[PDB]
């Protein structure tokens, strides 16, 4: 699988477990089409979202449902969700990890792209 | 009531001339254009909106990070940063949306004051 | 020439009353006390030093994050944040050391201007 | 092993490989005593630093040699190193991951503490 998502919780110092994640691919008419989705595991990771054959070049959006995550923990959040928008580009063999570190009023995201 | 500040984590400097587009969710659930501007030499974008215009709603602040890096000769990973939040639900607040940029990573924080 | 700004990522607010201790590496390779202060209501700490006092050197800015969280009733992970850098090596610069705090995580950024 | 270190590079979007990491434990006289050290692997991870028997409660410092990392990549850095200082506390079974995300003028660090 060429696309994985990993989510951490900066308040509790833990993987962010059971977070809903939706991936969209930008269509020709500029709308966002559902592409893959799931919930993070007990390790905060979401594997198996797509396959090499399905994951073609294009613009993708990863939407992480942070508001529901914080609400399930009883913590007051700022954002509706965290959004990560990027172009997939075929520069030799590549695997993409979209990582996010969550706080109630802040988040960070990094792309780890490896061969 | 809405200010945006952007920093560059490679240079340790304000991120100057970053385009920012703000949208507000309309009644038909689409993103309507709300305001736009660019960061100044200090990395700050003031004057996007007014107290009258900045009503309750769900807002999206799109920070055009790819255009920023490309103008510096760098090919970055992300298209833009997208900060989405419900504003003013318990009355007017002042929002500072801050972003810290690297070519393959960014962080964003909200400072909300009364 | 040296300012420290601290934000709280749980509240989306300035981190107020954060103690900050600055040290400078002495000729015997030990950390000598250089300056200290606390962040104001804006989360900013001004007036730590002067242009005359802030000579070249290796400086350590210790931000007392554990004391901050404990005063808010929270048990955090880190003892403090420690920002270590060589200053003024190519002439005087102005340094802003920023920190963004959560109970189990923090980030720190330097904004350096001439 | 109860203590692992993971380092990512925010400029290149990659694990931070071959980064020197030194762990110290605070001694009774308030000095920092060497405790463990190593270099991150091709995955940006440093495993096997210590054992359950050696890793007692106390105050620890993890020093990540970021300046040498950036210099090996030809990139101008701000910090001498990144320093992570924390108390280890025996609250049931615990494993500690100290994660760091590096940029030339900024770094972030998070603690992932799991059972
Ligand atoms: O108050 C500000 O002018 C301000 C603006 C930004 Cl953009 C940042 C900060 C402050 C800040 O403390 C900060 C701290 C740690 C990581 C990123 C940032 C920022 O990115
Ligand atoms: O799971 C990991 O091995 C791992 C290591 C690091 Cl170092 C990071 C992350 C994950 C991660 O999700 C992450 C998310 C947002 C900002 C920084 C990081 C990291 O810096
Ligand atoms: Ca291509
Ligand atoms: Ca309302
Ligand atoms: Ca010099
Ligand atoms: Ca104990």
């Amino acid at each position: 699988c060429p696309l994985m998502v990993k989510v951490l919780d900066a308040v509790r110092g833990s993987p962010a477990i059971n977070v809903a994640v939706h991936v969209f691919r930008k269509a020709a008419d500029d709308t966002w089409e559902p592409f893959a989705s799931g919930k993070t595991s007990e390790s905060g990771e979401l594997h198996g979202l797509t396959t090499e054959e399905e994951f073609v070049e294009g613009i993708y959006k990863v939407e992480i449902d942070t508001k529901s995550y914080w609400k399930a923990l009883g913590i007051s959040p700022f954002h509706e969700h965290a959004e990560v928008v990027f172009t997939a580009n075929d520069s030799g063999p590549r695997r993409y990890t979209i990582a996010a570190l969550l706080s109630p009023y802040s988040y960070s995201t990094t792309a780890v792209v490896t061969n």
